[PDB]
């Protein structure tokens, strides 16, 4: 695809999210560069607004998948960097075991040179004693694969997978995902056969900020097709 040809280099990237959560209200703000030579992502995020209402690792997926690896033999089947630079928008809901769900809705386009994800968030039925606006979740995010099927009717990809959270008591969490991608041109998309995206996440602090913060390095690598 030509959009492929967008992402062979070093791509600076910006992340804008307005949530609420429970009625409170918050938004992020994100910047970092996405390498998809290497299914490379570091990024930088602050809550503008004071605390963060949720645990940092519970809006991690939200928080730009054209930059996983696809494999060179596996290119024909790259939804996502084929919808570029026109973008595509990204819905999900995210159910919490055992608690309330989130609703987001994004749109994942270039904006000049530079790649943005704006989100909009909403969570709702919220237990206020639980692991979410309790903060009772590690400061972690276990590596996990996600299935990603066509959906030729809406010209674009689904997606259902689970999220394993750590809570602070040795406990899991379950965070059910499903997801749908459509174009938001109407040009030509590749759509994909089925096949996995695996992705590791390591979550740190910068120690010279304030703020309420997190900083990520994110690899996202495509598997599953075979020739």
């Amino acid at each position: 695809s030509k959009g492929e040809e967008l992402f062979t280099g070093v791509v600076p990237i910006l992340v804008e999210l307005d949530g609420d959560v429970n009625g409170h209200k918050f938004s992020v703000r994100g910047e970092g560069e996405g390498d998809a030579t290497n299914g490379k992502l570091t990024m930088k995020f602050i809550c503008t607004t004071g605390k963060l209402p949720v645990p940092w690792p519970t809006l991690v997926t939200t928080l730009v998948l054209c930059f996983a690896r696809y494999p060179d033999h596996m290119k024909q089947h790259d939804f996502f960097k084929s919808a570029m630079p026109e973008g595509y928008v990204q819905e999900r809901t995210i159910s919490f075991e055992d608690d309330g769900y989130y609703k987001t809705r994004a749109e994942v386009k270039f904006e000049g040179d530079t790649l943005v994800n704006r989100i909009e968030l909403k969570g709702i039925d919220f237990k206020e004693d639980g692991n979410i606006l309790g903060h009772k979740l590690e400061y972690n995010l276990n590596s996990h694969n996600a299935y990603i099927t066509a959906d030729k009717q809406k010209n674009g990809i689904r997606s259902n997978f689970k999220i394993r959270l750590n809570v602070e008591d040795g406990s899991v969490q379950l965070a059910d995902h499903y997801q749908q991608n459509t174009p938001i041109g109407d040009g030509p998309v590749l759509l994909p056969d089925n096949h996995y995206l695996s992705t590791q996440n390591k979550l740190s602090k910068d120690p010279n900020e304030k703020r309420d913060h997190m900083v990520l390095l994110e690899f996202v690598t495509a598997s599953g097709i075979t020739l």
